[PDB]
């Protein structure tokens, strides 16, 4: 989507520069890529002569649509958990690792950052974009807390980052990744706003990253309810009929 | 506040030991004092022996309140205003100067910024933290804009952080303290959870920092709907009947 874009490119244009090179062909992995189109944008950055560009996913409609659009020579699109065990071939494989708006996903932080680690090659590069307080979290679990919803939706699995509600979060992760043993950690908190200009376009977000599959009769109702908490929520401004979303976006830079 | 008391001593036990402390006799300022029981806490971190101590805000009551409760030989508390031209006495007077939340209510930025450069004695450190992304901020402003209240708050003065809304704001403030001059700059945007266990709690600082003075009579009224609208934009948990506040506390560390 359109956030995950800009915030993509805006994290690529700042840290590029302060990346090593290596001379030789290059081996990289990007991880949560979904469409392609956001891992192809980081394809395009820099090393026009690499050996194997990769791109894994858990979910299996997006990784086939992904690899027939934007799959080639040398960008292999492979099914892939990280919360999970890698294959001994992987290890120490990628030259450079990169992963955006995918890391809050993972119930086993640790686990994820620690495969991440054997990955990434000898004195290999990470960049990763990860999200803390997002209201988008707070807007869908408000309404699995509504009267209407609370019982149909007691049991539903609502992913919401594991550091939405930390204090410190660059300091709590900046430690885990050095546990795990990255000798360079540059872990920043990046306060972002991104803005609606109509309803239409905020509703077409919801849609998408809603937590909660249900029939598509109520698919359309639910939203209904959960674009009217925004109201009272204050995301969206009733009198402008706008939207606005101000969130915390941790940008990891760090090298084995 | 029990916050301010929170994050002043977070903020201080992380950075004290980043500090170059001159052997000489020091001169040393923070800049809002308020009741002077943090700015007390700032005095009691290292140096034993500084020549004097100095502590200003714009609230006449609060700084005689803190003269005569915290006020003592080294510890003097001036009335002084950053949004206003210096005395050419106090143009590199200061080895040390501090201020904590305070820095979000000036309306010209660089002024304020620019003076700070000023005071800072020659090889220097600054020490400031400062709101970002606050709820109350955006509490008391869906107040203002609400039916009843909408007309007889128009021209109200609200003072909300000038960084509430923006982008990398840590990047933003870093720039202009460098354009300022500083030569060594450290800005880190830090989000921040804090929890009220009761409402009567929650409702005690909604009083406190409400920045609408208006009838006594009122007043109780006003707050009986912000705490209304704080049920509906979920900064307050009707259930538990408890409140959570996540926001964004930017931390400078800097040195001429
Ligand atoms: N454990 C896991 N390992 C790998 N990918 C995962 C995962 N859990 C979720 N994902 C996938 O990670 C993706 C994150 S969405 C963002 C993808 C891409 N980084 C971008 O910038 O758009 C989703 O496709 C999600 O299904
Ligand atoms: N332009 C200005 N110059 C100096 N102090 C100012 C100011 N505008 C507001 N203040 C004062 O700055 C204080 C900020 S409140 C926080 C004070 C102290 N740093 C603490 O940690 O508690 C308030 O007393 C406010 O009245």
């Amino acid at each position: 989507s359109s956030m995950q874009r800009r915030d993509a490119l805006n994290s690529l244009t700042e840290y590029l520069p302060k990346f090593k090179w290596k001379e030789s062909k290059e081996k990289i992995l990007d991880i949560g890529c979904a469409d392609g189109s956001v891992t192809n944008i980081i394809s395009s950055c820099c090393p026009t002569d690499f050996e194997l560009f990769e791109a894994c996913d858990v979910n299996v409609k997006s990784v086939k649509y992904a690899t027939e659009h934007y799959g080639t020579s040398k960008m292999r699109f492979r099914v892939m958990d990280i919360e999970s065990d890698l294959p001994k071939e992987m290890k120490g494989k990628f030259d450079h690792v990169f992963s955006f708006y995918t890391l809050h996903w993972i119930e086993n932080q640790e686990k994820a950052f620690q495969n991440i680690y054997d990955l990434t090659a000898d004195d290999g590069e990470c960049f990763l974009t990860l999200l803390a307080q997002m209201p988008v979290f707070n807007l869908f679990d408000a309404l699995k807390h509504t009267e209407k919803w609370r019982h149909w939706l007691r049991y539903i699995k609502n992913f919401i980052s594991p550091y939405y509600e930390t204090s410190d979060p660059d300091v709590v992760i900046e430690l885990l990744l050095k546990r795990v043993g990255f000798r360079y950690v540059d872990v920043r908190c990046r306060q972002k706003k991104f803005e609606f200009y109509d309803l239409k376009s905020f509703r077409n977000l919801l849609e998408a990253v809603s937590p909660f599959k249900v029939g598509q009769e109520l698919q359309e109702e639910l939203i209904d309810d959960v674009m009217e908490v925004a109201k009272e929520m204050r995301i969206i401004d009733t009198q402008n009929s706008t939207a606005k979303l101000i969130y915390n976006l941790v940008v990891i830079h760090c090298r084995k």
